[PDB]
DNA sequence: ATATGACGCT
DNA sequence: AGCGTCAT
């Protein structure tokens, strides 16, 4: 087929645990400011970066004392500290604020603490029908990109935006209710309804793509942030493609788009249609192979999976350089720490959603080794008790320590993993 | 010494 | 089951 099946958008929040910060400090509000995790080590790793900060050069991992070089009247927030760890517990919640209102809209699937992608394939359809081919107007699309224009026979930002915008509209087809453009464009009017009831019940600003699939979504929701919606329609791509670096596509960033780069000798994503479907299988095999064939002419069929809460509830801590556990002593009382933080996010989310974790993996990092986990381990998560969680995982983890003097731990180690998994309705 | 969470491979 | 890959 086309891939124009559907109508498909990510929203992603920006700056987000910089802008939850922001919400509970009007002082950091319209200012240079970071979210840093930690404070002894050369003033804590930052992990989010309002915009104003990142024209500055701020960026996340990066020290907050090198981001104070950079900008010295940078505003930093810190990220809780419960237990001698990080605690994200406020990033988590602001995070069900915002997914609960996307889900008055349509089903989500939540893909990360802070975005979520929406099927609009059938809330498009009720209000194509509630609307009665009256034409669309572009004050109904008021912060809406249409990617690839304007084009054709001023010079701001905002002007461009609205002739692109014009372009399009004056350019659609609505007689036709089966017009994949069309749909797309109502499906832009629905996120840009999503997006102010989020912006008007949280106070959290968002961006969002709007396209076929979730590749397209996701790409189109980047190209203009902050604040701001894009529209990837079908006939975009192959102009959007040809100059699209091929690990910005989701899912290519890592090994395997760095292989399809150096096996085929390309750079962009639009030259992977030169290539046929069973070439493409050949080099990266059958499922990949199908999938660039289709996502380089801007098909992909992963569906929206109807999820709105994380299906595991996880907690990490690394231990690095010299700080790395090399005690008996020291791993148990920190797997403790670990285990009543979980206890604690357990039990809450157990009254929340109504639902019980079984299972309980355990992983550990030892030291030298660049993995991130070395180790992998599970066991029944029979009740939600810390002492009997921490005593579990030493139990299933202790044979790993290659030390004559039990007392002692070796090699040292440098991460300890408790996750809950497995959930039940209850 | 750049805390998580989903999914693929075997 | 345990490890690898990619993401945010
Ligand atoms: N590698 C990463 C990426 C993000 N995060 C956190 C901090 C971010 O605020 C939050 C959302 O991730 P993100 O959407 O990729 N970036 P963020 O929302 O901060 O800025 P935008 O570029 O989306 O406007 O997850 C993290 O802790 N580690
Ligand atoms: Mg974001
Ligand atoms: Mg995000
Ligand atoms: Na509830
Ligand atoms: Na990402």
């Amino acid at each position: 087929g086309t891939g124009q099946d559907r109508v498909v958008a990510l929203v992603d929040m920006d700056c987000f645990f910089v802008q939850v910060e922001q919400r509970q400090n009007p002082h950091l509000r319209n200012k240079p400011c970071a979210v840093v995790q930690y404070k002894s080590w050369k003033g804590g790793g930052i992990i989010a970066v309002s915009y104003e900060a990142r024209a500055f050069g701020v960026t996340r991992s990066m020290w907050a004392d090198d981001a104070k070089k950079l900008c010295p009247d940078l505003l930093l927030a810190q990220v809780r500290e419960s237990r001698g760890k990080a605690n994200l517990t406020k990033y988590r919640e602001a995070s069900v604020e915002v997914m609960e209102i996307m889900s008055r809209f349509a089903v989500i699937e939540r893909a990360s603490i802070d975005e979520a992608y929406v099927d609009l394939t059938s809330a498009v359809q009720e209000r194509l029908q509630k609307l009665q081919g009256q034409p669309i107007s572009a004050d109904l699309l008021p912060s809406t990109y249409i990617e690839g224009l304007p084009q054709g026979p001023t010079v701001q930002k905002e002007g461009m935006r609205k002739q692109g915008l014009f372009q399009w509209l004056d350019s659609l087809q609505i007689d036709n209710l089966t017009s994949p453009d069309l749909q797309l464009t109502v499906g832009a009017v629905i996120v840009e309804e999503m997006r102010a009831a989020i912006e008007r019940e949280t106070g959290f600003q968002c961006s969002a793509g709007i396209s076929h699939n979730k590749v397209l979504a996701k790409l189109a929701c980047g190209l203009n942030k902050p604040n701001r919606q894009t529209l990837v329609s079908h006939g975009s791509v192959p102009q959007l493609f040809s100059q699209m670096p091929i690990r910005k596509i989701r899912s290519l960033g890592g090994k395997l788009g760095a292989s399809v780069i150096e096996i085929l000798g390309i750079e962009y994503m639009g030259e992977l249609t030169q290539f046929t479907e069973s070439q493409l299988q050949s080099h990266f095999g059958e499922k990949n192979g199908s999938w660039l064939y289709a996502m380089c002419r801007g098909i992909e069929h992963d569906p929206v999976k109807p999820r709105q809460l994380p299906k595991t509830i996880g907690c990490s801590k690394n231990f690095p350089g010299k700080t790395a556990l090399a005690t008996r002593e020291q791993v148990q009382w920190w797997l403790l720490q670990l285990a009543q933080e979980l206890e604690e996010r357990l039990t809450k989310d157990r009254n929340d959603n109504d639902r019980v974790a079984t299972q309980l993996v355990v992983s550990i990092r030892v030291q030298g080794d660049k993995r991130l986990s070395s180790l992998r381990r599970c066991c029944a998560l029979t009740r939600y008790d810390a002492h009997k969680m921490s005593h579990d995982a030493f139990t299933v983890i202790k044979n790993c320590n290659t030390s004559g003097i039990q007392t002692e731990w070796s090699p040292p180690l440098t991460m300890l993993f408790l996750c809950a998994t497995k959930f039940s309705a209850s």
